Formats: C-alpha cells, sequence, structure tokens
C-alpha cells in the first residue's frame, strides 16, 4: 500500500532530525518498522511507538509531523524524553488513543493542550512534569471531552478554577483526573462527572471550599491532600458509598474525626492536620476492608481502642506524633493478623514491653516505638519465633535499661537498628555481626561500654554506625575496614584509643568522620586524602600529633556526594563562651529523637542553646570539596599546606589550639564559601595574607594567641570582628585594634 512506504518514510525522517542520531541505531529506509526497537506491530502493521526514556532532545514539533499523523498509530509513548516547544494545531489519526509526553519539557499556556482535540480517538493523555502554565485570567474550556484520563500534575499552573476550565465543556466520559503539584486554587466541582472514579487535586493552592461531589456515584480515590483546607469534608463525601482511598492529610482540619464512609474503605489518611479528641468507636466499620490508617502529626490522645482486633486486613497503623498513652495494647495488636507496619512514635506510651511482643517479631516489618516513654529492658525473647520477618527497630529515645540483646541477631531480617538515646549499658553484642543485612546501627547516647566489635566486619551492608555519647574504650576495630559502604562513622564522646587506621582511604564512600572528643592519637593519614565522598572532618579534642598531610586535600574538586543526602540530623554551635567546650559544632544524627530531649545531653557535654536541623544536603553533586573540617584542640604541628585552600565549598575551618607554626597561607584567601574560620592559639606568624580580604561569607574569624604581626588588613570583612578576635598577638596592629606604630 502506500500508508506502508508513507509509515517508513515517516519513522525515518523522524529519526533524521534527532541530534544524536545513534539513538535509533537500527531504525532505516527500506527495512520494515515491525522489527525496529521501539515499535509494536499487530499483523505487520504499526500500532504503537514507545521511545520513552530516551534522550531525543528534540521539539513537539517534530512528533506531531512525524509521528501523530501515522495511519493506525494507537498509542504513543514518549515519557521523559526529552521534548520541548508546545503544542499546536496538527494532523491527527483517528486511531490514536493514548498519548504520555508526560516528563518532558513542554511550555505554554495550557490552553495549548486543546489542540490535540485533533485526535477525535483520543482517550489517554499524560502530560504531567512538564512547564504548562495558566497566564491570567481563565476563561474558555479545555474541549477534550472525550477523555476517560488526563493527567496534568506536576506543572506550573497558577490559577483560580483551573478545573472548571478543564470540565468546562463535559466530563460525562471523565475516569481519572490528576492535577496535583500545581498551584491551583478555587472551586473544584466534578458533580457532572458521574463516572469520575480516580480524583487527585493534592499539593495545590485550595483554601476555601471542599470539592463539590454530586452523587459521587463511581468516586473510588479521593485525594485533596497537601493543600489549606478546612471545614466539613464529611458531608462532602457522604454520598460517596464506593470510596476506597480518602487522603486528606496536610490541610486545616479540626475538631473530632467525623463520621466516614467505611463500607469500601481500604486506605484512610488524617494526617497532618488538627483533630483533636479520641479515636472513636465507629471506625471498626472499616475494618472489613481497611488496610492502611494514618493518623499521624495530629492532637489525638487516649489508647488505641480495642475494636482494631477485627480489623484483621490493617497492614499499617501509624499514629506518631500525637499523645497517645498507655501500655503497648498488645491484645488488641496479636489480632491483626496482617499488621505489617507499627508507628507509634513520638507520643507517651510507657511502661515494660510485653513479652507478647515476641510474636508479632515473625509478621511486622517495622515496628517504630521510638520518642515515647517506655522503661525497663529489651525483650530478650524477642525474634523467638522462627522465620522473623521484622526490617526495622525503633526504639530510640525512651527509657530503656539493661544490655543490649544479643538475641538480636536473630532477626537476621533486620536493615535498621535504632536503640539512641536510652540507658542502656553492658556492651554492643559481637552477635549483631551476624545482621547480614543490616545497614543502620544507632546506639548514641546510651551507657555502652567495652570496645567496639571486630565482629562487625561480617556486616557488609553497613551504611551507618552512629555511637556517639557512650563508654566505649580500646582502638578502632582493623575488622570495620570490611564493611565498604560505611557512609557515616560517628564514634565521638566516648574514651576510644589507638591511631585513625590508614584503611580509611579504602572506604570510597564515607561522608561524614566525626571522632571529636576522644584519646584517639599519632599522625593524621594521608589516606583521608584517598576519601571521595568525604565532606564532614571533625577530629576535635583528642590528641593528634605530626603535621597536616596535604595529600588529605588531593580529592578537592572531585568529591561526590550523593548516597548522604536525605538524613535527619541536629548540629549544636559551639558558643565560644564556655572554655570547656570544643569545636565548631556537633553535627550528630538525630532520625525520630525529639529535640525536647537534647537536654539530656547535660550531663554528658560541658556545652550549654544554638540547635541546627533538617536533612543532609550536601551543596553540590559532584566535583565538590570538603565543607567542614575541624581539627581544634589537639597537638598537631607544623605549618598548614597551601592546599588547605583548594576547598571552595568549605564553609568551616576549625585547626584552633594546637602547636601549629610557620605563616597563614594565601590560598585561605581562595576559600571563597567559607563562614568560620578558627586558628586561635597556635604559632603561627608573619603577617594576615592581604588575598584574604577577598572573602566576602566570613561571619566569624579567630587569629588570636599567635605571633602574627603587621597590619591588619583594611580590605575584605576585618574591620567586622572585634579586638578580641585578635588578642595575643604582639606584633600587630590597625583597626579593630591600635594604629600602627
Ligand atoms: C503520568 O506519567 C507519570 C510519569 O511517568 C506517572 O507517574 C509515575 O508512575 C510510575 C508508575 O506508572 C511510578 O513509578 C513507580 O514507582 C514505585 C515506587 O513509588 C515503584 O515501586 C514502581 O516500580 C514497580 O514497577 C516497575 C515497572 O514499572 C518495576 O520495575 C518495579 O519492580 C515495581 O514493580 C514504579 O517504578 C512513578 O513513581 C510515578 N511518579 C512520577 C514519575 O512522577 C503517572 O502515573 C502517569 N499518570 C497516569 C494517569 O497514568
Ligand atoms: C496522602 O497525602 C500525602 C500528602 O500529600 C502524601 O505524602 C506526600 O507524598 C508526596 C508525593 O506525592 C510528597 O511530595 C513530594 O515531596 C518531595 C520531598 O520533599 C519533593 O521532592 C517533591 O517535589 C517534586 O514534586 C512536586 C509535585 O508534587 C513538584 O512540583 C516539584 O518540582 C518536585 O518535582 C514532592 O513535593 C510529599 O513529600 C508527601 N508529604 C508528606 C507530608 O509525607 C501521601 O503519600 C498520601 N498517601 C497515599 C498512600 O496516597
Ligand atoms: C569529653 O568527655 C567527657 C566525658 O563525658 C566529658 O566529661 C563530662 O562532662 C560533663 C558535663 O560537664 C560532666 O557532667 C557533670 O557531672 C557532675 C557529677 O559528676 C555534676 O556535678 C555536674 O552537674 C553540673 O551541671 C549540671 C547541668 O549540666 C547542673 O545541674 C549541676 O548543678 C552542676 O552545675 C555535671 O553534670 C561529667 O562529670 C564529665 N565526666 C567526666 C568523665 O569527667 C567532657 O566534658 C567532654 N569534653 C568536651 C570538650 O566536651
Ligand atoms: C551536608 C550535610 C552533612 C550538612 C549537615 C548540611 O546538610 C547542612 O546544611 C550544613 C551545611 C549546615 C549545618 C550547620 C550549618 C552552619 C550553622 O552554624 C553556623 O554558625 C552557621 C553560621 C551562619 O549562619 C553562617 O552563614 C553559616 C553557618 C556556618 C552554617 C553553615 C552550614 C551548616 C554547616
Ligand atoms: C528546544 O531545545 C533545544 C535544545 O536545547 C533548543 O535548541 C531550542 O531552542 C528549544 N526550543 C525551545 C522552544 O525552547
Ligand atoms: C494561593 O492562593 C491565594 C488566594 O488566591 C493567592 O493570593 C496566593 O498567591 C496563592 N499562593 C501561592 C503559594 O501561590
Ligand atoms: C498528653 O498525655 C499526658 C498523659 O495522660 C497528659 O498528662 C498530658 O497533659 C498530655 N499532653 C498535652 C499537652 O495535652
Amino acid at each position: 500500500s502506500q500508508s506502508l512506504y508513507r509509515e517508513i518514510h515517516q519513522l525515518i525522517s523522524f529519526k533524521d532530525v534527532l541530534p544524536d542520531k545513534n539513538l535509533l541505531p537500527d531504525w532505516s529506509s527500506n527495512k520494515n518498522p515491525c522489527t525496529f526497537d521501539g515499535v509494536t506491530c499487530r499483523d505487520d502493521k504499526v500500532t504503537s511507538i514507545d521511545l520513552s526514556s530516551k534522550p531525543l532532545n528534540v521539539g513537539f514539533s517534530a512528533v506531531s509531523s512525524s509521528l501523530l499523523s501515522l495511519t493506525g498509530l494507537e498509542s504513543l509513548f514518549l515519557s521523559n524524553s526529552h521534548i520541548n516547544g508546545s503544542v499546536s494545531g496538527f494532523k491527527c489519526s483517528a486511531s490514536l488513543t493514548s498519548l504520555d509526553l508526560s516528563r518532558n519539557s513542554l511550555s505554554g499556556p495550557v490552553t495549548t493542550l486543546t489542540s490535540l482535540g485533533s485526535c477525535s480517538g483520543l482517550k489517554f493523555l499524560n502530560v504531567s512534569s512538564n512547564t504548562l502554565d495558566f497566564p491570567g485570567k481563565v476563561s474558555g474550556g479545555l474541549k477534550l471531552n472525550s477523555l476517560e484520563v488526563l493527567d496534568l500534575s506536576a506543572n506550573s499552573i497558577s490559577g483560580a478554577n483551573v478545573v472548571g476550565w478543564v470540565l468546562s465543556d463535559g466530563c460525562g466520559e471523565l475516569k481519572h483526573l490528576a492535577i496535583s503539584g500545581n498551584k491551583i486554587s478555587g472551586d473544584v466541582d466534578v458533580s457532572r462527572c458521574v463516572n469520575l472514579e480516580f480524583l487527585d487535586v493534592s499539593s495545590n493552592n485550595f483554601s476555601t471550599g471542599i470539592p463539590f461531589l454530586g452523587d459521587c456515584s463511581a468516586l473510588q480515590h479521593l485525594d485533596i491532600s497537601g493543600n489549606k483546607l478546612s471545614g466539613d469534608f464529611s458531608r462532602a463525601i457522604s454520598t460517596c458509598t464506593e470510596l476506597k482511598l480518602l487522603n486528606i492529610s496536610s490541610n486545616q482540619f479540626v475538631g473530632p474525626i467525623p463520621p466516614l464512609p467505611l463500607k469500601s474503605l481500604q486506605y484512610l489518611s488524617l494526617a497532618e492536620n488538627k483533630f483533636t479528641g479520641e479515636i472513636p468507636d465507629f471506625l471498626s466499620g472499616a475494618c472489613d476492608t481497611l488496610t492502611g490508617l494514618d493518623l499521624s502529626g495530629n492532637h489525638f490522645y487516649g489508647a488505641v481502642p480495642p475494636f482494631f482486633g477485627s480489623c484483621s486486613l490493617l497492614e499499617s497503623l501509624a499514629l506518631s506524633s500525637n499523645n497517645f498513652s498507655g501500655e503497648l495494647p498488645m491484645d488488641t495488636l496479636l489480632k491483626m493478623r496482617g499488621l505489617k507496619v507499627l508507628d507509634l512514635s513520638f507520643n507517651e506510651f510507657s511502661g515494660e514491653l510485653p513479652e507478647s511482643l515476641t510474636n508479632l517479631s515473625a509478621s511486622l516489618l517495622t515496628l517504630d516505638l521510638s520518642s515515647n516513654n517506655f522503661s525497663g529492658p529489651i525483650l530478650p525473647n524477642l525474634c523467638q519465633n522462627p522465620k522473623n520477618t521484622l526490617q526495622e527497630l525503633y526504639l530510640q529515645n525512651n527509657g530503656f535499661t539493661g544490655k543490649i540483646p544479643p538475641t538480636l541477631s536473630n532477626c537476621s531480617e533486620l536493615v535498621s537498628l535504632h536503640l539512641s538515646f536510652n540507658y542502656l549499658s553492658g556492651t554492643i553484642p559481637s552477635s549483631l555481626g551476624s545482621l547480614s543485612k543490616l545497614r543502620d546501627l544507632k546506639l548514641w547516647l546510651n551507657m555502652l561500654e567495652g570496645e567496639i566489635p571486630q565482629e562487625l566486619m561480617y556486616v557488609k551492608t553497613l551504611e551507618t554506625l552512629i555511637l556517639d555519647f557512650n563508654d566505649l574504650t580500646g582502638e578502632i576495630p582493623s575488622g570495620l575496614s570490611n564493611c565498604t559502604n560505611l557512609n557515616w562513622i560517628s564514634l565521638s564522646n566516648n574514651r576510644l584509643t589507638g591511631e585513625i587506621p590508614k584503611w580509611i582511604g579504602r572506604l570510597e564512600n564515607l561522608a561524614i568522620l566525626k571522632l571529636s572528643n576522644n584519646s584517639f592519637s599519632g599522625n593524621i593519614p594521608a589516606e583521608l586524602g584517598d576519601c571521595r565522598s568525604l565532606i564532614w572532618l571533625d577530629l576535635n579534642t583528642n590528641l593528634f600529633n605530626g603535621t597536616i598531610p596535604a595529600a588529605m586535600f588531593k580529592q578537592s574538586g572531585k568529591i561526590a556526594a550523593n548516597f548522604i543526602a536525605g538524613k535527619r540530623y541536629v548540629y549544636i554551635k559551639n558558643d565560644g563562651m564556655k572554655k570547656e567546650c570544643h569545636g565548631a559544632g556537633n553535627l550528630l544524627e538525630f532520625q525520630g529523637i525529639r529535640s525536647e530531649q537534647l537536654n539530656r545531653l547535660s550531663t554528658r557535654n560541658p556545652c550549654n542553646s544554638r540547635v541546627y536541623g533538617g536533612h543532609t544536603s550536601p551543596t553540590f553533586d559532584n566535583n565538590g570539596s570538603m565543607m567542614f573540617l575541624d581539627m581544634s584542640y589537639n597537638m598537631l604541628s607544623g605549618y598548614i599546606p597551601k592546599e588547605i585552600g583548594s576547598m571552595p565549598y568549605l564553609f568551616i575551618l576549625n585547626l584552633g589550639h594546637n602547636d601549629i607554626s610557620g605563616s597563614i597561607p594565601d590560598e585561605v584567601g581562595d576559600l571563597r564559601g567559607l563562614n568560620i574560620l578558627d586558628l586561635s592559639s597556635n604559632k603561627l606568624d608573619g603577617r594576615i595574607p592581604q588575598a584574604m580580604s577577598a572573602l566576602t561569607m566570613l561571619t566569624e574569624i579567630d587569629l588570636s594567641n599567635n605571633n602574627l604581626s603587621g597590619p591588619i588588613p583594611e580590605m575584605g570583612q576585618f574591620e567586622t570582628f572585634p579586638p578580641a578576635k585578635f588578642l595575643n598577638n604582639p606584633g600587630l596592629c590597625g583597626y579593630p585594634l591600635p594604629r600602627c606604630d
């Protein structure tokens, strides 16, 4: 036929306008398209093309002129294909049924989509994750009332009543509307959409009316979360008898949990609102269908109603960040046959752990009991039940006394263990080396003694070791050389000894090494310079000596950090007020702990009030450098190597209280991101290099107690700092000091 001749010529003309033609290397003229990678054929005719996740790097016009006009094409999938430009009028084949253009760079007003009406058979349209917008006045209509599925999520659509604009010309055919991740406001009226099954209007700018749903005859999925809605949603969804998922989380709802349609309900989320009072007895009505419940981050209180035993289908129960109290209602949890995730974190549950809990170790994937008021010992008999499935165990920030049960090694599926912030004595059981899947061992702020288990080598998956604030002794176990995935090692405020092993250079994933306030010694390993993920080095308050190896900076400009991101931390800034408190500040892991309990450190730390929190976020993804370097309060000597200046992402530099001599390298002036510079109490001499006048981001400097001399630089930021920062430098003069003689 002709369409065959035309099919091949159209496909090859498309290939030919690609900047990287090597992308469709098996496409070629005088070959049958049905043999082409990306092509679906039925009876020797093209019915579908899928060029998704290939960087085609061409514009929509190339697509609509070559591809969308092919006779018989039924579906075109071009998600994440680097298509830019915008939709305009074109001839479209009547067979085309699905168009997926999601995750591209389509730009322009959302009114451009209206020109896709050329496609008389189009029923499914995904244009999510682009940059389509709605400039100014919202008038007219989208005019695609034949659609069954429309996805406009994650665009740049800012406007009021955009939904009415979408639905203006009719929605009798519409089954699934998603438009989340925009900035849409106003009214949502889908009452004329009597076949609508799926509505996601989440993460927008709604702060007035609740969506109006009319008879709600077909609605199964309703997501209005992530807005600023308040008011009577109970009445709005009261006609909704087929509802399976109701997500109203992250809004401004207040009062008690009101009546709900439970007979079909599988997923319910009320999280992150201002609901008050206690879980009502009437929710037992969903115990026949309910698979997921989330009431986290409200003001709920009291106990977990006993009715939950009937919710035998309930897989996840999340109630964290309320004020639930009482003992672990094991009598109810043991009936929830299907329970997999249990999250009661950040409440005020109390008492010891009931012995019956050891049964759930054979069904649960996650047990999150962090930040409560539990007391007593960790159940030794825990994970007796053969085939222990438990993956995550979070018991941090409670009142647990006793030893760490070696029995925990039987929970062989364990990926995450967090026993921090308790009162645990005894040693770190050697048997934890048996947890072949463990990624996180977090035991910080307890009273753990003895040495760090050599047997920890037997854990190949290990990524984080957080042992700060204990009573550990002995040296860094040579065995740890084996855990090559470590990206965060924190051993501060113990009584460790020995040197820093030279095998640290081995771990190419280590991003944070914190060894402060112990008794480590010897020289700084030039081997640290071999770590290619290292961004935070805190060796303060120890007994290291020798000279700062220039080699430790060899990685600067090559540093990659990706795995360390997204982890909750607190950074506690040192105010130079108390002389017993050392270092720039303490970076501490802080997943599942209340800041209100930082006061617990008072007895272990001479530091008093300045707490930064967040989630780790490197300032680059690649080609970075160290961001933090503290070696204060040691016995280092010799001169600062000029390579010190080679780290453009360095925010903090503390080398204070050592025996460093010679003169401040002029390369410090290259450290353009520097916020803090402490070189106090050393033996540095010569002149403050004028180059340092180029630093623009210094919020703090200290050069006091050296043998520096000559004039303080008048340009840059020096005039900004008080005299104290320069005291005890005999030959030093110039404002803020007395003028030079
Ligand atoms: C409009 O297009 C968007 C963008 O593609 C689309 O959203 C994305 O959908 C996909 C699935 O269709 C999501 O990817 C999933 O992510 C989950 C984790 O959250 C994974 O578990 C899933 O993996 C499963 O399936 C894979 C094969 O697809 C298997 O390899 C794997 O083993 C699992 O079985 C899956 O990868 C994606 O997260 C969303 N979100 C994005 C990218 O924004 C959206 O659904 C489209 N809209 C409509 C109406 O179709
Ligand atoms: C019930 O609803 C809640 C609340 O909406 C929901 O949890 C949320 O999931 C969404 C994903 O749909 C999360 O949103 C993302 O947050 C991450 C992390 O900060 C961001 O990186 C993401 O930004 C991207 O996507 C945006 C579009 O949504 C884009 O505009 C942006 O440019 C980025 O590409 C995104 O915002 C959100 O973090 C959570 N919220 C909370 C509080 O957990 C939950 O999953 C729902 N439950 C069920 C089962 O449906
Ligand atoms: C490096 O490690 C060591 C080991 O922790 C650390 O020494 C400890 O410092 C803390 C905090 O200063 C000390 O805690 C004190 O304990 C005594 C009793 O032994 C108490 O009397 C003290 O109480 C005072 O402060 C309280 C509030 O914090 C007040 O309520 C009270 O009225 C008192 O004023 C205080 O809690 C602890 O004794 C030492 N332990 C050791 C081993 O010496 C050291 O400070 C760390 N170094 C650095 C640089 O951080
Ligand atoms: C990359 C991570 C490991 C890291 C924790 C990161 O996520 C985090 O944002 C870091 C970069 C933060 C945590 C503490 C922050 C510092 C807080 O303490 C310092 O006093 C302030 C003072 C002042 O505000 C300066 O502008 C920056 C400055 C000095 C901050 C520099 C950036 C931080 C160091
Ligand atoms: C589309 O992307 C290409 C590649 O960068 C560019 O040359 C062209 O100008 C872009 N078109 C639009 C509309 O931005
Ligand atoms: C959300 O809507 C309000 C009211 O229309 C508007 O004033 C505001 O600009 C919008 N906020 C955002 C974050 O765009
Ligand atoms: C939370 O519950 C506890 C224990 O019953 C109660 O004493 C406390 O007042 C509650 N917290 C608040 C602030 O309501």
